[PDB]
């Protein structure tokens, strides 16, 4: 490896061989179907709101999110970059896809597959990844830094359906060597939302792009329709001309053949032959070929960039609803527009890839922090992109001043913005990009009064229930195969209106909005106050027992999906308390006094009884009312753990607090397989796991993550790392269970999983308030 020196890849980033087995990798552990798309995953591409792509380890292109709310693993296998090379004397040169694979079927059998194991590398630290190519046959080391522009405190880049690779080239020999870099390119259009006819009327055309000092060559890969439906769009790729370099393509090559009209021009010399043809596709698959060709000198080193683009300007969502994506503000809505992206891509990348050092710097320059630490602390954000993510810039035929935006709690589980979830994933929102997060929280707001009086069934237990009550916070903000934004509660295995920590959950999470973002945005207060008293007035009117706190009713009303909790639980009560203390503290700004009174004594008899009913002299009690009440939850001063970041001080005293922290790091994590895994969610005091449901078996990477925070901030440091040391080693590392790329929510002691690519370990960042 000579190339890594000409390239400059952080230490921290995640890294694994190209085209290595991994022997460990766990799978789903519940009893019904599950996603697993495997460990060969990487680094997505793509801006929030654009549809992503998932580029494996191993080159392929092959976890597709381009339909806004769905998960479809396949590899499109024309999608590749090749590498041809030639020594000068010889008589032939050498062609090679840059793919550890081969197609299942006999398309493209022509082409060289089956990139040979141990030579070269894949590197990650999101928004960027790397590839190296270090092969015995290949005189010519060569390297990609891949991208897309995700920058806080940035919202137009960030949206962008766009991603660059930056080549290097070195040659290490004493030899002149021709090389070709090419990228082709699957028509795409009608991969999905098309119900017949997939390929019909696809066509490809080719832009020269030709000013002083730049050229760019691209193929723009669409439909003769001019229809504004989901599935109708473009793709492009291309390249920009740089000195010392040749450009070359093939505008029309066919996919569904053996690939031979391709690859008989590049295997040869490694040039293409410049062939346009718009001639549209019937039946057959279609494809593009952009090629750059040059000769390297001993010790001569050359940079280029290419770049993709795709423009499909509308999702659909499965109740009917067409939206316009955030990105078409910046381009237009019909989609006619992937070589203008593809082209600022081209243009302006340098800028973009100083952007992201410049917000990536900070953490990495800190010689304090392990690197392990940086690693997930980064590479957690492709959750940002990859889940799903839904950024509106109008209905199709409907303009409003805000752009709505949603998560997906998982794939599996397909709720936007489960606000129960969200109280630890959205941590990278408001410290990276607060205008969205202050959108989704007003998004919230707007809903507290809303009532729907039809009825569903629960589906848990079978009951009839309302679909949405006036003063209670929803669960969720629908589903992509219904109506995201538009049908809230979609979730309806329990009903939402009973819960017993979203209410709380919502409140905490408008203070700690207001108190991340600096103390100043008292419209966003202003906004949301009627919301939070309306919460929190609904919430106290399930005290049953006139303790001041809210009653769990013996069945699930809370995150813990099923685990019930019964009376006052330690979850739910310490962030009942924390909820009050905030909710003070708002009344104080906005000098509601009748409000800040209220809230100050329903909190100290609250807390005078919470202490009373759960302080057992080691830790808080689970609850007061289950079979296990005494199990030492992980989870239990979740309200402390807000409390803290929302420099509400105090709200149970530091001693206990600093005990109850302790013990759970003494056995929830040191008693679970020696601490090596993250903190198991319920212990019985004897040391053995609660047995009572399946989560207090489970580690939850995000409540893990968020415990290792609050570890963190009470001085705990060692305890803090130790903790969120196994929730990497899992993801990550050679030890683990191969979850890079797809942090589930939880696993058990065998390592095995339930919902993998998961909202809640973006906690994370909370780790770095
Ligand atoms: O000059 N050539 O080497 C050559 C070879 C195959 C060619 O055509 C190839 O034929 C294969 C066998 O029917 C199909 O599977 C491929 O789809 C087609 F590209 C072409 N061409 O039509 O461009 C040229
Ligand atoms: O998920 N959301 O973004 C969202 C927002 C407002 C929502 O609700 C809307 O709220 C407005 C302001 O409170 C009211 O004027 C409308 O009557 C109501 F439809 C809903 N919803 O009704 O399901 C959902
Ligand atoms: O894994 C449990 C989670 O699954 C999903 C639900 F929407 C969320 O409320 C719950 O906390
Ligand atoms: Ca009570």
């Amino acid at each position: 490896d000579k190339i890594s020196h000409k390239i400059d890849i952080p230490d921290s980033a995640w890294t694994i061989g190209i085209g290595e087995k991994f022997k460990n990798a766990g799978h789903p552990n519940v009893k019904y179907p599950m996603i697993d798309d495997s460990y060969v995953q990487g680094a997505p591409l793509g801006g929030f709101g654009a549809g992503t792509i998932g580029r494996t380890y191993n080159g392929g292109f092959s976890r597709w999110h381009l339909e806004i709310g769905k998960n479809k693993y396949t590899t499109v296998y024309a999608n590749q970059f090749s590498v041809f090379q030639k020594v000068e004397g010889n008589k032939d040169g050498v062609a090679q896809v840059l793919y550890a694979g081969e197609p299942e079927n006999g398309y493209l059998s022509s082409w060289k597959w089956d990139y040979p194991k141990e030579s070269g590398m894949y590197y990650a630290l999101y928004p960027n990844s790397w590839y190296t190519y270090t092969n015995k046959d290949l005189p010519v080391q060569l390297a990609v830094k891949q991208f897309s522009p995700i920058i806080p405190y940035n919202y137009k880049e960030t949206s962008y359906p766009v991603a660059v690779f930056k080549w290097t080239a070195y040659n290490p020999t004493n030899k002149n060597v021709d090389v070709s870099i090419m990228f082709t390119w699957q028509n795409m259009i009608g991969f999905f939302g098309k119900q017949v006819n997939v390929n019909s009327g696809n066509f490809n055309k080719i832009i020269k792009d030709k000013s002083k000092d730049s050229e760019i060559v691209a193929a723009v890969m669409g439909n003769i329709s001019n229809d504004n439906e989901e599935w109708n769009g473009e793709y492009s790729i291309g390249v920009k001309k740089v000195p010392g370099v040749d450009i070359s393509y093939k505008a029309k090559f066919v996919t569904t053949g053996d690939g031979s009209d391709l690859w008989h021009e590049f295997s040869k010399n490694g040039i293409l032959d410049n062939k346009d043809d718009e001639t549209p596709t019937k039946q057959d698959g279609i494809g593009s070929a952009i090629a750059v060709n040059f000769k390297l000198q001993p010790g001569q080193t050359i940079e280029v960039p290419f770049a993709l683009s795709w423009d499909l300007p509308i999702m659909k969502f499965g109740g009917g609803d067409k939206w316009y994506k955030m990105y078409t503000k910046y381009f237009g809505k019909n989609g006619k527009n992937s070589f203008a992206i593809l082209k600022e891509a081209l243009n302006n990348y340098q800028k973009w890839e100083k952007m992201i050092d410049d917000w990536q710097k900070p953490i990495l320059s800190n010689k304090s922090k392990p690197d392990w630490y940086k690693t997930a602390l980064f590479n957690e954000l492709y959750y940002l992109a990859d889940g799903g993510t839904a950024w509106e810039n109008g209905k199709v035929g409907e303009k409003r001043t805000n752009n709505m935006f949603g998560l997906l709690e998982c794939f599996d589980y397909n709720y936007y913005e489960t606000l129960d979830v969200r109280f630890y994933g959205s941590f990278p929102l408001v410290m990276l990009w607060p205008d969205i997060e202050k959108q989704v929280m007003r998004q919230f707001a707007d809903t507290i009064n809303v009532q729907d009086s039809s009825e569903f069934k629960v589906g848990s237990n079978g009951a009839m229930a309302v679909k949405k009550v006036q003063g209670m916070i929803p669960h969720d903000l629908g589903s992509s195969y219904a109506l995201p934004w538009i049908k809230i509660n979609a979730y309806d295995w329990q009903n939402p209106n009973i819960w017993k920590d979203l209410n709380s959950k919502y409140v905490l999470l408008v203070y700690r909005d207001y108190v991340l973002t600096g103390k100043t945005d008292k419209e966003f207060l202003k906004y949301t106050w009627k919301s939070v008293k309306t919460a929190l007035d609904k919430l106290k009117e399930m005290d049953k027992d006139n303790d001041g706190i809210p009653d769990n009713e013996g069945i699930p009303d809370q995150t813990y999906n099923t685990w019930s909790m019964k009376g006052t639980s330690a979850y739910c009560g310490s962030l009942w308390l924390a909820a009050l203390k905030a909710a003070q503290e708002i009344g104080k700004v906005l000098k509601d006094n009748e409000a800040y009174i209220k809230y100050n004594e329903w909190y100290k008899i609250a807390q005078q009884n919470f202490e009373k009913e759960l302080w057992n002299g080691e830790y808080y009690n689970f609850d007061t009312e289950s079979d296990h009440k005494d199990s030492i939850m992980a989870d239990q001063l979740a309200g402390q753990w807000y409390a803290d970041i929302l420099r509400l001080g105090d709200i149970l005293p530091k001693d206990h607090v600093q005990k109850a922290l302790k013990k759970i790091y003494e056995f929830n994590v040191m008693k679970f397989e020696n601490g090596k895994m993250g903190a198991v969610n319920g212990m019985r005091p004897d040391g053995i796991v609660d047995e009572s449901d399946i989560q207090a078996q489970e580690v939850w990477t995000g409540v893990t993550y968020a415990l290792a925070s609050f570890m963190k901030y009470r001085g705990m440091t060692e305890e803090a790392y130790n903790t969120a040391y196994g929730v990497y080693k899992m993801t990550y590392d050679k030890s683990g269970k191969g979850y890079w790329f797809r942090t589930p929510e939880a696993w058990t002691k065998d390592g095995n999983y339930r919902a993998s690519m998961y909202m809640r370990p973006l906690s994370i960042w909370s780790m770095e308030v």
